[PDB]
């Protein structure tokens, strides 16, 4: 039976996830054990470079975060629920986090390098995914929430630029550090501008509903090659994300646009994933008719994408950015803060 069979898988993940959060892990590595190859991804408080692992030849993606800049930018508890969400998720469309650590500036996250690159590039090279194209990647992240909400977790920055490229074409999430282990409500102001829903935007206490939203959004950006609501200034998109007025392109399917309404909903008593048939009213859809959500779990399907690889290290499918010295300090920066680290 395929209804019990969910359930079951939920309930041993759930259990997984619940003994991995209750007896973690900490202090798996240093950094004198990495050499550092290439920047793959800045950012305001950190950047993500390629390194080698020294004993075994392995590559893996390093997230470095600037201790004191964590702190002025108030990312301290959702730096350390980035650490503990992924350290204690397993889930096939999810980055996998190796080794972390940290020393007197800096906190490093290592993960498992994905060389097939950001999906945002992908969809700007090519202009936009036809719909079949946009569909394998959209039930990649469908499972992903299903998973990820089960377990009370909320993700909170769906965009093409978390979404990476496997050597097999399929998708792995990465960025957890607004992912938030949240049974009701929660409050905090983060996402990005163009993927926020509403409720965020007007200040109102809000629920995984968000994600669901951001999928909508998402959709609609990689069968369009541009999102929603879009302006030059930010203050503008709020405004018209907050409206909800939204145009479609002509060649957009019926059945696509009945989705992305249901999606893009600024009604939570109506908006998919949020009512009382849950994710199945997504799964369900028409849109999806042609998915066999199994053989995606699986990673079954022939991925309509598969990238180009010169073996263990190559990053051109990354785009490059100027190289910066990783500096750490002779003494102990925010300490008490990231003790907890
Ligand atoms: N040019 C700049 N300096 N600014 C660009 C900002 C980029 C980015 N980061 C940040 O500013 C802030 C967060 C505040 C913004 N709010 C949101 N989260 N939406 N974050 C930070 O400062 C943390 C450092 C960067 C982490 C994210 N990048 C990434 O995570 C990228 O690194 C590669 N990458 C990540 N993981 C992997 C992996 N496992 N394998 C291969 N590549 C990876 C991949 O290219 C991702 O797009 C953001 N806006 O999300
Ligand atoms: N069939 C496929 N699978 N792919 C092929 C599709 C190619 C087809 N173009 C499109 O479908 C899409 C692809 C959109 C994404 N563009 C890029 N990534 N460069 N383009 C279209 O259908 C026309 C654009 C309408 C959007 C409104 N914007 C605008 O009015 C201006 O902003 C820029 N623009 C819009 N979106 C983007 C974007 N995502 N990135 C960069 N520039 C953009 C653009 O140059 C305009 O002058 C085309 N013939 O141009």
């Amino acid at each position: 039976s395929e209804q019990e069979s969910v359930k079951e898988f939920l309930a041993k993940a759930k259990e997984d996830f619940l003994k991995k959060w209750e007896n973690p892990a900490q202090n798996t590595a240093h950094l004198d054990q990495f050499e550092r190859i290439k920047t793959l991804g800045t950012g305001s408080f950190g950047r993500v470079m390629l390194v080698k692992h020294m004993e075994t030849g392995n590559h893996y993606a390093m997230k470095i975060l600037d201790k004191q800049k964590v702190v002025k930018l108030k990312q301290i508890e959702h730096t350390l629920n980035e650490k503990r969400i992924l350290q204690a998720v397993n889930f096939p469309f999810l980055v996998k986090l190796e080794f972390s650590f940290k020393d007197n500036s800096n906190l490093y996250m290592v993960m498992e390098y994905v060389p097939g690159g950001e999906m945002f590039s992908h969809l700007r090279r090519i202009g936009r995914f036809s719909e079949p194209h946009a569909r394998f990647y959209a039930a990649q992240i469908v499972l992903t929430f299903e998973y990820l909400h089960s377990l009370d977790l909320i993700y909170r920055d769906l965009k093409p630029e978390n979404l990476l490229i496997d050597q097999q074409g399929y998708i792995q999430v990465t960025d957890f550090g607004f992912a938030k282990r949240v049974k009701g409500r929660t409050w905090t102001l983060c996402g990005t501008p163009e993927y926020l829903a509403p409720e965020i935007i007007l200040s109102k206490g809000y629920n995984k509903a968000v994600d669901w939203w951001a999928l909508g959004v998402l959709i609609y950006e990689m069968a369009a090659g541009y999102p929603p609501f879009f302006a030059d200034q930010p203050i503008q998109i709020y405004e018209k994300i907050v409206s909800g007025k939204v145009r479609f392109p002509s060649h957009f399917s019926s059945d696509l646009k009945d989705l992305l309404r249901n999606l893009l909903q600024v009604d939570l008593t109506k908006r998919f994933g949020n009512l009382k048939n849950g994710v199945n009213d997504i799964k369900n859809h028409k849109w999806f008719a042609t998915t066999d959500w199994i053989a995606i779990y699986q990673r079954k399907v022939e991925a309509p994408f598969i990238p180009k690889f010169k073996g263990p290290g190559d990053t051109s499918n990354f785009d490059d950015y100027e190289e910066e010295e990783i500096r750490v300090s002779i003494n102990e920066k925010c300490g008490k803060e990231f003790s907890e680290f």
